[PDB]
Order: C-alpha cells, then sequence, then structure tokens
C-alpha cells in the first residue's frame, strides 16, 4: 500500500456522491465545439472546470487564448481557452502533465438517443452513466481533478508535481494547440518529466490496456460546384450535369466495400510488418465477436484476430462520412445541389507522410474528375491533420502504469495500439522530450462519436484508482 | 374588346394594390408540407385561402379532409385540405375547374437567399416580387382569385363558372389527391367541361408559351443499413463494413455525367421519336445562352437547341439529390454512419411504366450492390410517383389560350412541353374525360426549388389578363 493506496483507494469510493455531482454539472453543459451557436456553452465549460480546479488545490491558473478561429467559416469566433494548471511545487517531485479535452461532439435525442444527451443519467444499479462526453472526454478529464481530490481526504501526500493541459478544440482539429505547447515547452511546461493522457479505450469490454499507438487522421472534402444555384430538377434534368452526379463517382473512386484504399501511392508509404512488432499483436485477448458485439451486427471485414487488430492498429483506412450541401432530410426533394462537398479521411501509419498523402490525394480525385469530362468545377482540401504516434511500452511510465492497472483490476493490462487519434500526443513527445503514456478509462463499446455514449461507474472508479496508484508508483521508479 | 375585355384588364391593373396585399399575406404563412413542425402553418394557408374564396364572390365551400398522412413517417398528422369551390352556376355556361396547389419548398434564409423567403419582397421599380411560393405555386393560384375580382369590380359578366381544386401536398407527392378526384368525378366535378392549370413556366423569359406535356416523376431512396449505431471512425475504421462506401458504388452505377442513364430496360420504354412531334419543335424559340443564363453558369449537356429541348422534354432524366443519415453539416465529423438513405429521382417520358420502370430500378440496384460482397443490408423502395402527360395542343382551350396571349403579349405562344411535372394532371384528364389546358404564369428562371424564389410583375399582371382573356375566349368557342 505504498503510503497507503488503500486510503487513496477508500477515499476515492467515498468521495464518489461529489464526484458524480461534479461530472453532472460538466456533463449539462454543452461544450459542442463544432457548434457556433454554442462557443458561450464551451466557455461556461472551461470557467466551469477552471472553478473545480481553484476549489481543489490548484494553482498558476491560465486559461490561455488561442486567438481567433482561423485555418480553413468564423466570424471572428473566439477558440475554447486551453487550460494550464499546477498541483503541488515540490522541486524534489517528479512532475507530470496530464492533456484532455473539455469539448465534446454534437448530440440530439432525435439522433436515436434513449436518453437526453446532456442531461447525465446516472444509473448506479447496472452501473452505468450516459451522456455526451462522459467517457470522450470529459469524464476521464475530471477524473484526474477527483484523484487530487482523494489524496487530499486521505490525508496522504500527493506523490507529484501536477501540471494540466486541458483544450476545448479537441473534436474540432484541436486548432492552435500545436503551438501552445512549442511555445510553452521552456515557459510553462519547462520542468515537466512525463506526459499522461487518458482519452481512448480498452480494446474489448472486459480486459484493461495499455496503450502505445495511435493512428493519425487527415480529414478531407472534395468540392463539386456547377450552377450558381440550386436547380428544379424537373426544369433542368437531363441538360445541365450535376455534381452530386460527378462526386458519387468521385468519392466512390477512392476505397472498397473491403476496405481497400484506392489512392495509388499510399501503398507504398505504409512501413512494413516487423517480428518485433509482430510480437507485441500476439498475446492479446479478442475476438471478432466482440467486435460484433459492439458493432451491433456481423459486418466486419476480417475474421482472424491478428487481422482485425492489424487493420485497427497499423493499416490505414479510409472512411465516408457524408455530404455537405445537398438534400438529407427526410422524405423526397426535387433538386439539383449547386455547390457539394464530400466528406472523408484517412487513418494513418507509419510511415506516411502528410504531405505526401495529401497530394496523393488531391491527384487521385483530380484525376477521377478529370477523367468524367464534365463542365463542373472541382478541388479536394485538407480540413485539419493529426499526426500517427508510435512508442514502445518498456520505459518507466508504462512500467508504472502496468503496475497500477494489476494492482486495481487484478490482471496485467495487454498492450495495444488504437485505431483512433489524439492529434498532439507527438507534439507532447516531441516538444517537451519526455515519454507519453494513454492510460484508456472506458470501454471500447461507450459509443464514443455515437448514440447513447456511456461510461461504466466501474471503469470510472477502477480508472481513478489506477490514476491514482501510477501517479504513486511513478514518484517511486527510479527512472 | 369581348363583352368589355377592356374593362376587365383595367381593373386588374387598379386592384394591383389589393393583389399585392392579397399575396403578401399568404406568402407570409409558411405552408412547408414537408414540415411536420409547420403543418399547422399549412392548416392556416388553407383557411387564409377559403377565406378570400369567400370574401370574393365562391360558394359551395368545402375543405376536404384526405385523412391522416400515410403511405410510405405519421404521428397520425392530418393532410392538408383540398379546397373546393365554386363560382357562379349558370346551367348555360361552360364549366372550368381549375388546380393549384398553396404548400411550398422549404426555405431558410441560410441557404443563400437575399431576402427572406417568406417576407415577400415586392420591388415596383425592377417588377420583381420575392418569397418562396411566389410563382410555384401561389402566385398562380391567387391570380385565379385575383381575376374573379377584377369581372366583379368591372361590372363585366363572368364568362364561365368557375371550379376549384387547390390542394396542399402538391411538393409532398400530392397525397390522397388521387382518389378524391376519381371519387368526385361524378360529384363535385360531376358538370367540369374543361381543366385549366397554371403551375409551370415559359420556356425561357422572353416569350410566353402553353404547355401541351410533361414529364413523370418516380422519386427512390436506396436504403443501405450496417451496425445498430454510428460507429466513431478510427476505432472502427477498416474494419467494418461502411454503408456509405457501398452507397457511393450504388448511386455512382445509376447515371454518368454525361445524363446517360445507365439502368437496363429503360431505353426500350422510351418511345421513338416521330416526324409528328419532331415538326412541333421547330420555331421553338430557344438557346443555350438562355439556359447559361438561368443555370448561372456554362455547364450544360448539350449544345443544339434540338438536343436541350428534347433532354428536358421527352427523354427521360436521372437527378442524385442527396444523402439522408449521414454527415452533412459544415466542418469535419469522423463518423461511419449506421443507416443511410440516398435520394435520386427519375423523369419519366413515354411511353415509360411506373411499374416496370420501378422494378429496373430495384433490379439494377439490388444486383450492384450484390457485387460489391457487403456484409451490409440494402434495398431501394419508391418514395412517390407521378405520371407522365401528353396532348395534343389544338383544341379548344389551348385556341382559346392562344389568343388570350397573342392578345397580351402581342405574339403567338410557342408550343411547349414541360421537364417538370404535375402529377393529377393526367388524373384530372382521365377521371374527368376533358382536355386539360398548361397556362404558366412566370419565367423559366423564377428560381421555384430554389434560392431567390421570384416572379416578374409583368408576368403577374400579364398571366392575369392572359387568365382573363382565356376564360372569355374559351366561353365563346363553338365547343
Ligand atoms: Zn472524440
Ligand atoms: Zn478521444
Ligand atoms: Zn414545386
Ligand atoms: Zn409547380
Amino acid at each position: 500500500m505504498s503510503h497507503s493506496l488503500t486510503s487513496v483507494f477508500q477515499k476515492i469510493d467515498s468521495l464518489k456522491p461529489q464526484f458524480f455531482s461534479r461530472l453532472t454539472k460538466a456533463i449539462q453543459i454543452p461544450a459542442v465545439s463544432s457548434d457556433e451557436s454554442l462557443r458561450s456553452k464551451v466557455f461556461d465549460k472551461a470557467k466551469f472546470i477552471s472553478e473545480q480546479l481553484s476549489q481543489s488545490g490548484f494553482h498558476d491558473i491560465k486559461m490561455v487564448d488561442l486567438g481567433i478561429q482561423p485555418p480553413p467559416s468564423t466570424p471572428n469566433l473566439s477558440l475554447p481557452p486551453v487550460i494550464l494548471s499546477r498541483f503541488g511545487s515540490d522541486p524534489s517531485k517528479k512532475t507530470v502533465l496530464v492533456y484532455g479535452h473539455y469539448d465534446v461532439q454534437p448530440a440530439q435525442l432525435e439522433d436515436g438517443w434513449d436518453t437526453e444527451p446532456f442531461k447525465l443519467v446516472i444509473d448506479e444499479a447496472k452501473g452505468i452513466m450516459k451522456g455526451r462526453g462522459v467517457t470522450d472526454d470529459t469524464g476521464p478529464l475530471l477524473s484526474w481533478i477527483n484523484v487530487v481530490d482523494a489524496f487530499k481526504a486521505s490525508g496522504q501526500e500527493f506523490p507529484v508535481n501536477l501540471v494540466t493541459c486541458f483544450e476545448g478544440m479537441e473534436e474540432s482539429g484541436s486548432l492552435k494547440l500545436d503551438e501552445l505547447i512549442k511555445k510553452e515547452a521552456n515557459g510553462y511546461f519547462k520542468g515537466v518529466d512525463a506526459v499522461c493522457i487518458s482519452d481512448n479505450y480498452w480494446l474489448g469490454t472486459k480486459k484493461p490496456v495499455l496503450t502505445y499507438g495511435l493512428r493519425g487522421c487527415n480529414y478531407y472534402q472534395t468540392i463539386i460546384e456547377g450552377p450558381s444555384a440550386d436547380l428544379h430538377s424537373g426544369i433542368f434534368g437531363g441538360v445541365v450535369a450535376e455534381p452530386m452526379i460527378d462526386l458519387m463517382q468521385v468519392l466512390g473512386s477512392l476505397v472498397d466495400s473491403k476496405g481497400k484504399i484506392l489512392i495509388d501511392g499510399i501503398d507504398e508509404m505504409v512501413a512494413p510488418l516487423t517480428e518485433k512488432e509482430k510480437a507485441l499483436y500476439k498475446d492479446i485477448e479478442f475476438s471478432v465477436e466482440e467486435l460484433n458485439a459492439a458493432t451491433g451486427s456481423k459486418t466486419s471485414l476480417y475474421d482472424k484476430k491478428e487481422d482485425i487488430l492489424m487493420h485497427r492498429w497499423r493499416y490505414p483506412s479510409l472512411s465516408i462520412h457524408g455530404v455537405e450541401g445537398a438534400f438529407s432530410a427526410q422524405g423526397a426533394k426535387t433538386v439539383i445541389p449547386a455547390k457539394v462537398f464530400g466528406k472523408f479521411s484517412i487513418r494513418t501509419v507509419p510511415d506516411m507522410d502528410s504531405e505526401k498523402l495529401t497530394s496523393l490525394v488531391q491527384k487521385h480525385c483530380d484525376a477521377k474528375f478529370k477523367s468524367l469530362n464534365s463542365p463542373n468545377k472541382c478541388r479536394t482540401e485538407l480540413i485539419h491533420d493529426g499526426a500517427y504516434w508510435v512508442s514502445d511500452p518498456f520505459n518507466a511510465q508504462f512500467t508504472a502504469a502496468k503496475k497500477a492497472t494489476k494492482l486495481v483490476y487484478g490482471v496485467d493490462p495487454d498492450f495495444t495500439r488504437e485505431g483512433g487519434s489524439i492529434p498532439i500526443t507527438l507534439t507532447f513527445q516531441d516538444a517537451l522530450n519526455t515519454s507519453v503514456l494513454l492510460l484508456p478509462m472506458g470501454r471500447g463499446d461507450d459509443g464514443a462519436h455515437s448514440i447513447n455514449e456511456k461510461l461504466d461507474i466501474s471503469n470510472f472508479v477502477g480508472g481513478m484508482k489506477t490514476m491514482a496508484a501510477y501517479l504513486q508508483y511513478y514518484s517511486e521508479s527510479p527512472e
């Protein structure tokens, strides 16, 4: 019970009522960063969090202004502030920086939610919390504060100096955060010894994991324009060229129904499969039956465990998200859309270069479009990019985290990679020159970016205790 | 000046202030039939119209209830009432039934409108009225009442017995109206001698037309379903099959970028081009430059006048409208949609059979989908169908209408067909066994189903006077 972790573990149980309360208030402020009309909510969310920091012991609190929303439509809307804080300033202790994000994906009841997405429903009988942002990423984020509180209530010494970096643009490209970290590497973040992030999930639903790899993400829109305004599809049908028709062809040329990306040049950039990397992949626990459970269907593209895992983790993927600018409500509308935007993204792996990938994508789309012999205008542009990240899971942090997991969940965690992405992870590693650990709180069926997003209370509590032991053990590790 | 048409023409000018006023109130009630939340507005619109009928001389007014919204999502919403009325009951006069529709396409400022779509802006200096529904179809509809008023104010004898049939589901499949006409053929409509419809436009912007043909319309949705809910595109990317990916392929197989429909079986049903029909096509005035003006671009599929006309009028077309169930807002969303609906319609011509076309469409979509080797579910269904219609433009009505047009616009109208559709036109002809005339009020660049829908005041006034002379001349024709 290192400096009595049992004391801390006990307080974590006792304080569940205030933790729940804190988490309810947070979830109720709909910090949807992608929604301009809710930007003010995003600020209230940041404000609420800074208030929790301050009520707990945190100091040197800074609501950092990245500036005005820019990049590639903004009415001079300010960006959500990045929240920096410290807890403790003992020069003999290690300093751990924790990062998370307080903005959240959009959500509406009518999307199919069983409960209202921004009313956090807590069911201690089933042991689940249902609400948008509860696993991605407001639950895990607030967990760091809960943990500070538990050390406090248990009268136990906090094992490290905590430093916080909470942004509110993660669901919207993490704009400008990149620059902040680099700018502050020899400033607010000067003394950092390590970075921990809780912003992903267990592979499955039964066994905890530690994550040593993330895919990157390149998000594209293909824009096709024709007439100057929408056209009655009857008056002009068969006589003017249709952006929607070209677009089905261009979009339909990016990837097949088996998952094979059809863009020339990508496969060449994909790092080959090594025996070293192959070692780690075995002994994982996972089956397609689990994938089917999370999916809610039998629609996997692979049956072999090795295949499912490798195609989630280390082979790229291309997904097609939807069309902007056409007719998307229910029923019928007889219209020829004037200007449409096809949405699609690529999950990047080593060793894919962002730049080259974008060129390849443009080259492919331009060429396909030109082969249509269409009078329409067309071009493909990048909306946002985020780097992939791979690390060796043997350094001090993973060891500390491994013992922590073992302590709480009674088994050693699998070592896994992630299909998902956390864009700044690489920026933390390189800019600060420290190791990064990913410590998933929730399960792989939590429904992030979907309806009925849930966090199991067992993962909530288990994850907090795991965060507590991890900080404790890390503080004890010789390096 | 048949029974002083000049008197009637003069009153039509003098009464422009009340006509404008009447038209403003109507346009302000947003009878968007496709929008459940606005259904109540649709009823107010019907109510408003019945009030105008009654204030003018109309009698035997009936707000006919088609029943509860049915077919292929409805919370037992009642349908908009069909409005039947008569003006005059002289047994020695001919009876003309006029049909139009008081519901309208959806509209929002943010779609790109220069003015607020449901605030009718009337600019007598430019001579335009801007508002949703002003040409399609509320302007023309109300014109019939204006005309009754003008005869009244001019103290001139109304030349026929007018009978009205105004529905509020035209933009939503004209549900149940079909049955009403057939049911009432030997009832409310027993004495009808002729049917006139003002619900389309001049071919171009310079020369009035009379319309003797309409294309039909079959509206389809292809439904592809996979997982039970949306999936994080990163967690599941490359590993589960994507409905959106299949859908781009199925949809992208329906028609090329030249306008060629790719569904087997359709061409065979297309009636061959005759010398008779070819006669009428010549002497039309139209050029691609005009098409470009209305389009706002240079994106025609044909340069030859004959080709543009024949591909608008008598060859089928396939348009692709948009996708329901995916991501359609601006920016980026990393999601794999669970269940998507691809929207597309076919403009039918003789001699395409509705039934067979639907089979061909299903056969094609099913086969394409199956060739994808996808674990997903898929099926294609018809949302609504409306018949094509072709008539000989030489009967009493067209002659009457021709002289009327000549009188007002000083030239004889071109005889044209329509790319657009008015579903019940055939039902009127067959069920009542009379001729049908289409008397376009507006121009072909009015922007129906688009942003900034306009009606030129010259067409408004010209069309009213043309409607007046047409009723007068028809009343005089020996048959
Ligand atoms: Zn997220
Ligand atoms: Zn996340
Ligand atoms: Zn319409
Ligand atoms: Zn119409």
